[PDB]
């Protein structure tokens, strides 16, 4: 909020959704603790690249330090260290079982698992 003292995803990620800047991040209920995130890949080079790190680049300028301009960039450094994350974090749940990878739009849905929440059930 006032300052970014302790990085990290959890709420950082959260932050993105609840904004709404990024699309297809949406809060599939209202108290915004279930979401689903746009799951592509185009491959291409031609093809804007920006928009596809569009969240991805502030993830890693938020927790580290990336040169824009000066070091070359590698979305698969972020992409990658996202990615994990995601897995990584103990705290999240995977929703594949709604998420949806063979429709027009293919995204993964995802369930933020709180501290005091029963682990099993």
């Amino acid at each position: 909020g006032s300052s970014g003292s302790s990085g990290k995803l959890r709420q950082w990620l959260i932050d993105q959704i609840d904004s709404g800047k990024y699309p297809g991040l949406v809060w599939e209920n209202e108290e915004k603790s279930i979401f689903r995130i746009p799951w592509k890949h185009a491959g291409k080079q031609d093809y804007n690249r920006e928009e596809d790190a569009a969240l991805f680049k502030a993830w890693a300028l938020f927790k580290g330090k990336f040169r824009e301009g000066i070091d070359k960039p590698d979305p698969p450094t972020w992409k990658t260290r996202l990615r994990c994350a995601l897995n990584k974090s103990n705290d999240f749940e995977e929703l594949v079982e709604r998420s949806q990878l063979d429709i027009s739009d293919p995204y993964k849905v995802y369930r933020i698992v709180p501290e005091s929440g029963p682990s099993s059930g």
